[PDB]
C-alpha cells in the first residue's frame, strides 16, 4: 500500500491511498504519469509520493477541470497526455532570443506558431493555456505545444496550418477589445459599414499587405464587383494572410511571417522576423539577410488605434 496524490490541474493536489494488487484504472480510472498511460499498470515503489493525472470521476474533480481548461470534453486530458508523451521529448532551443522547436514529427507549423506568439500580445483564458504559455516564453515550451495540439483536435505527426491554428488559439483569448470597422462600397447598391469584433477583427484572408487593406481590395457584391476598405481597427496586432505566393519582405515595415514552400498540405513552414535585420528561423537552424523574398502566407503586423482618412 503506497501513498500518491491525483489531480486535474496540478495544482489542487487529492490524496489518495492504494493498493499494490489493483491497477490504477482499477482504483482511480484513467490515469497518467507524465503523459503515460498508467491505467493498465500497477502501483511499483518509485511512485510513492509522485502526482499523477486522473480522469474527472466527481463534481470536484470536474469544477477544478473546467476552472483550469474551460472545456468538458472527456476525451481533453487523453488527447492532451497523449501529445505530451512527445512534445516533452523535442528540444527547444533558444534562437535569436526565442524558444523554438528542433524538427521532429512534422512539427515545422507548431514551430512557426510559438515563435509567433513570442512577438504579439496576447492573454489566454484558460489558466492552463497562460500559465503554460509563461513557462514556454522562458524556454520550457513541452506543455505548451500538448495544450496547442488537443485545444486544436490535432495530434503529433498531423498536418498542421498555422493560420488555422492560430485563429483556434484565438478564439481562446481574450480579444473582446478588438474592433473592426470596414466599409464596402458598391456603384449600384451603395454603401454600407458593417463592424466585427474578436477573431475577426484581427485575421483577414486575401492578401499579405496590411497597407493594401487599408487601401481597399476588390470583393464582389450581393448584386455582382465592389470594394472593401479599414476604416478603423482597434487592436494590439492583426494578422494577414493569402495563398502561398512570392513576397518580398522589407526590414521595420513587419513583424514577423511565415514561410511555407511545397506541395498543400506536405510542404514545410519557416519563420521570418524583423529585427535589427531579416532572421529566418528554421526550427534550431538560424539564417540572416537585409533583404527577403520568397513564398509567404502569413504576415503578423503591430497595431494600436488606426482610423482612416479616406472621406
Ligand atoms: C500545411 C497544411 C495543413 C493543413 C491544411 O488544411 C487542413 C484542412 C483545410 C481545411 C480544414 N483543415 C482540416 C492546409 C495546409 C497548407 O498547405 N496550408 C497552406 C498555407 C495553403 C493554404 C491555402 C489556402 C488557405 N485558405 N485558402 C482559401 C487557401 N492554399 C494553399 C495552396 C497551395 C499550397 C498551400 C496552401
Ligand atoms: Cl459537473
Ligand atoms: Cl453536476
Ligand atoms: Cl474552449
Ligand atoms: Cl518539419
Ligand atoms: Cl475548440
Ligand atoms: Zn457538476
Ligand atoms: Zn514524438
Ligand atoms: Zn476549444
Ligand atoms: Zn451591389
Ligand atoms: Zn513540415
Amino acid at each position: 500500500t503506497i501513498k500518491v496524490f491525483t489531480t486535474v490541474d496540478n495544482i489542487n493536489l487529492h490524496t489518495q491511498v492504494v493498493d499494490m494488487s489493483m491497477t490504477y484504472g482499477q482504483q482511480f480510472g484513467p490515469t497518467y504519469l507524465d503523459g503515460a498511460d498508467v491505467t493498465k499498470i500497477k502501483p511499483h515503489n518509485s511512485h510513492e509520493g509522485k502526482t499523477f493525472y486522473v480522469l474527472p470521476n466527481d463534481d470536484t474533480l470536474r469544477v477544478e477541470a473546467f476552472e483550469y481548461y474551460h472545456t468538458t470534453d472527456p476525451s481533453f486530458l487523453g488527447r492532451y497526455m497523449s501529445a505530451l508523451n512527445h512534445t516533452k521529448k523535442w528540444k527547444y532551443p533558444q534562437v535569436n532570443g526565442l524558444t523554438s522547436i528542433k524538427w521532429a514529427d512534422n512539427n515545422c507549423y507548431l514551430a512557426t506558431a510559438l515563435l509567433t506568439l513570442q512577438q504579439i500580445e496576447l492573454k489566454f483564458n484558460p489558466p492552463a493555456l497562460q500559465d503554460a504559455y509563461y513557462r514556454a516564453r522562458a524556454g520550457e515550451a513541452a506543455n505548451f505545444c500538448a495544450l496547442i495540439l488537443a485545444y486544436c483536435n490535432k495530434t503529433v505527426g498531423e498536418l498542421g496550418d498555422v493560420r488555422e491554428t492560430m485563429s483556434y488559439l484565438f478564439q481562446h483569448a481574450n480579444l473582446d477589445s478588438c474592433k473592426r470597422v470596414l466599409n464596402v462600397v458598391c456603384k449600384t447598391c451603395g454603401q454600407q459599414q458593417t463592424t466585427l469584433k474578436g477573431v475577426e477583427a484581427v485575421m483577414y484572408m486575401g492578401t499579405l499587405s496590411y497597407e493594401q487593406f487599408k487601401k481597399g481590395v476588390q470583393i464582389p457584391c450581393t448584386c455582382g464587383q465592389a470594394t472593401k476598405y479599414l476604416v478603423q481597427q482597434e487592436s494590439p496586432f492583426v494578422m494577414m494572410s493569402a495563398p502561398p505566393a512570392q513576397y518580398e519582405l522589407k526590414h521595420g515595415t513587419f513583424t514577423c511571417a511565415s514561410e511555407y514552400t511545397g506541395n498543400y498540405q506536405c510542404g514545410h513552414y519557416k519563420h521570418i522576423t524583423s529585427k535589427e535585420t531579416l532572421y529566418c528561423i528554421d526550427g534550431a537552424l538560424l539564417t540572416k539577410s537585409s533583404e527577403y523574398k520568397g513564398p509567404i502566407t502569413d504576415v503578423f503586423y503591430k497595431e494600436n488605434s488606426y482610423t482612416t482618412t479616406i472621406k
